[PDB]
């Protein structure tokens, strides 16, 4: 007995056994079943990170909303076209609490990993549950959190789960700052220092063609020339975040405090 | 990729499972998985005779020696017997295929996999529930099937599926026995004849204990340990009373009672259904 679903309205499911009935009702019936996980407090990105999944012919979209330790939220998604919001509480996804976890790979230990040792775990076990309860056709993610993105493709192919998973270029503020929920937190001051991460990004995608010592010094550059911010870390990976080659496509990664409030942004390099 | 039904169909190819897998379940046929590390026994054939009576049921079988938890290796007296039962599907990967970036992601289990079999070997049911997921994710089946004589094993899968949500039903099979009780083990080929007689006094120690148990768990429990005393060259590693899912959860009427014990260098377990009272 497959719970009630009304075609083209905004459907809730809290019970994860619902969403996966409903879901698996719609594979069956031609519909691509488009997965789109956030934490609520919708902004821009994950709008999105919607537009995106519904570009899909004869998709539909599933928002999950769970806090991974408001009806404006569903106003959005409902004026945005999405048919499935899935909002279950924190038993529902843990009823026996932490028992059964994904350890991530040796890459969850470095960069974001060092300060925060097992977070990645985490998100990881999340991840994998909402994949297994919703089982899309594709799963989409901002590329602000490179890394924690990078750890879901290896989620997937190193557990041959079926989805497909697409990175979505991150949204900015008119001045190039990754939009994060944190932004509303740091003071005119500090709000005005945070534009140097992205600009350190972009110079050095542009200084790029001098090489890859230039495009780190071009960042560090600007990087300096602003005050407030402490860098963690700034590092050329390749697309997958191992070591950099000498020549190809790489990431460049960025990484700092603000105050008490910790900012990141990543972005593409071709080294030439 | 090809599917001749009625016959025996051996994919190397996680795809190649993977697509034919889907294919029959979307033309209604519901997909059985009997994980095995091969070698074949009449504990194996259990197994596939239990996912063939399923109705309308594709059988896959997948042989996989895990390198991640020596063992024997014989595919021809495999293969042989999957067609008389009447398997369709044998899934046999490389190590390649399998493991293409080698370990990275893995599964962790939770505390009961630092138990009993875990606590020498701390790393053995995360390698165990790595593979097996990896093996779900694949051929994607409706159910799959373990026999009970592992018992651990089999808890630690049930909570895989539990607590990673993976939409699939857990069937576990009784031990099947030789005629003197032995519970069916690829490392009994490895006893002699003074160690494979002896070694009856594992299941001997059970059925006293299920049997004694109407006077209590400490005579169920000093019922079976007397056995394992009486018996020539039995070192008794464990012999523990718990829970049906073996947890952080008392005994009160009904439980499980499991042995693992050594006979020269080759070690066995066992396990048994127990009440208390009863
Ligand atoms: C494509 O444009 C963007 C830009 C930034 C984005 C997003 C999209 C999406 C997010 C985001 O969802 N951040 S988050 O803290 O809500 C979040 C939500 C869900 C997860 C998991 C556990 C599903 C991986 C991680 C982080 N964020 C960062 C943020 O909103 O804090
Ligand atoms: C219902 O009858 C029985 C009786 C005993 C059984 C079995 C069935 C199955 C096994 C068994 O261990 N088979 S196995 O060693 O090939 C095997 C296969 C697969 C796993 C994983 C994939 C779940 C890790 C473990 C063991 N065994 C024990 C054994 O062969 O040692």
């Amino acid at each position: 007995a497959i719970p009630a679903f009304h075609p083209g309205e905004l459907n809730v499911y809290s019970a994860p056994g619902d969403v996966a009935d409903v879901s698996r009702a719609l594979r069956l019936t031609g519909r691509r079943v488009m997965l789109v996980p956030t934490m609520g407090a919708l902004h821009e990105g994950h709008l999105a990170l919607v537009r995106a999944a519904k570009r899909v012919p004869g998709s539909v979209v599933v928002v999950s909303i769970f806090v991974n330790p408001p009806d404006d939220d569903l106003a959005q998604l409902r004026a945005e076209g999405v048919e499935i919001a899935f909002t279950p509480t924190t038993a529902a996804m843990y009823p026996d609490g932490l028992r059964t976890t994904v350890q991530p790979g040796p890459l969850a230990a470095e960069l974001e990993g060092g300060p925060r040792p097992t977070h990645f775990a985490g998100v990881l076990t999340v991840v994998l549950k909402l994949l297994q309860i919703v089982r899309p056709d594709r799963v989409f993610f901002g590329e602000k959190d490179y890394q924690q993105l990078v750890l879901i493709r290896q989620l997937v192919a190193d557990f041959n789960l079926d989805v497909a998973v697409v990175g979505v270029p991150t949204v900015r503020e008119a001045d190039g700052l990754a939009m994060s929920s944190r932004n509303r937190y740091l003071d005119p001051a500090q709000r005005a220092a945070a534009v140097a991460l992205s600009a350190a990004l972009t110079a050095a995608a542009h200084a790029a063609t001098a090489g890859a010592q230039a495009a780190l010094d071009a960042a560090r550059a600007v990087l300096d020339a602003a005050p407030g911010v402490a860098v963690d870390y700034l590092e050329l990976r390749d697309i997958g975040l191992g070591p950099m080659p000498l020549n190809g496509s790489g990431r460049l990664l960025v990484a700092a405090r603000l105050g008490t409030t910790r900012l990141l942004d990543n972005i593409a390099i071709e080294i030439g």
